[PDB]
């Protein structure tokens, strides 16, 4: 096994911190600074947010997709998140797919899949817990 | 390779068997005596079951927590479930995501994320299956 | 680390390609053939599509069963899919879990639970991303 940490930059200047762990040819990676923990019988909890202002389009629709810049290129399969979508009207909790993709163009994305599109802005995505992300 | 098995009690005496499979620094968690098969093209299911007195509060929240006992703690990342919902007049058959953690006090729990709170009480959880769950 | 290809064969004559990735006693399957990607700045897909007549029955429940033929038995855990269900009407997309099985007769079943039945029939259906299979 070996490790290796990185981070990623959102377009609004928010830092993604991973951690990458290596068993053969399969990888898990885990995001940082972020996720649930029960204190004296009371869930609390630090999300993963994102703003309008990180993803492509900020149309919440039922395909998200948030450009990143870093070091090295982080691609997998999809994983399985909790997700909050804060609109000015609404509040939107709801499970959704996640996965890092790669563009041809070499740019790192973030791409989230939802059930139902909306005719409204993002103002906030919180992730409040995701599935480890895989990579064979 | 190294595997342990362990168990959980419920409040109202339930008993959740797992085994833990460890593989480096990753460890696979299933939860035993339960699952899907097919039997002469016929899904048939044995759940697991959760009474709503097994909850730290019965009302159907969209956060719950199952405050267990056992000789152990386990800690996991988040797994998608099918779980059914009983209330005295509905069925809710929905995707969660379940998490194992244990509190600042070493009171092992699992705890349920949903999407939408009802104003309801829980008579049973059903899980039908869930994805393994992860520790890094 | 070692990796074995197989297929399967659906009632409609469509081919399952997958990979299977094994690392000690666990093994990780993943299905070929279909994902996302994106091509500068846009998402594009290439889905794994069954037809109605791929299923035991073609109507829209909230159980479903593939029956498959092939050369090897595929066992898994559950896992996370983003599904596109088309019938005359309506097209849903949602979360579903899916999960391999073998029935005790040893025919190989693709299984995917859903949240809501409706009376209506599938023409298609569409695995736009699901999470890598895992057996232990
Ligand atoms: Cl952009
Ligand atoms: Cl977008
Ligand atoms: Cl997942
Ligand atoms: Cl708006
Ligand atoms: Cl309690
Ligand atoms: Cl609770
Ligand atoms: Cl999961
Ligand atoms: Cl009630
Ligand atoms: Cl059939
Ligand atoms: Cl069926
Ligand atoms: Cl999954
Ligand atoms: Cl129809």
């Amino acid at each position: 096994v070996s490790y290796s940490d990185g981070h990623f930059l959102t377009k609004s200047g928010g830092v993604i911190n991973f951690r990458k762990t290596r068993v053969t040819s399969i990888t898990i990676t885990i995001l940082g600074n972020y996720g649930l923990r029960v204190v004296n019988g009371e869930l609390q909890n630090t999300p993963l947010t994102f703003k309008g202002a990180d993803f492509k389009s900020s149309t919440l629709k039922d395909e998200l997709l948030i450009p990143l810049e870093g070091a090295v290129q982080l691609n997998t399969a999809p994983s399985t998140a909790l997700c909050i979508f804060i609109t000015t009207d609404h509040v939107y909790r709801e499970l959704c797919m996640m996965q890092f993709l790669t563009d041809v163009d070499k740019t790192p994305f973030l791409v989230v899949l939802r059930s139902e599109s909306k005719h409204e802005t993002i103002q906030y995505m919180h992730i409040v817990t995701v599935h480890p992300f895989l990579s064979l």
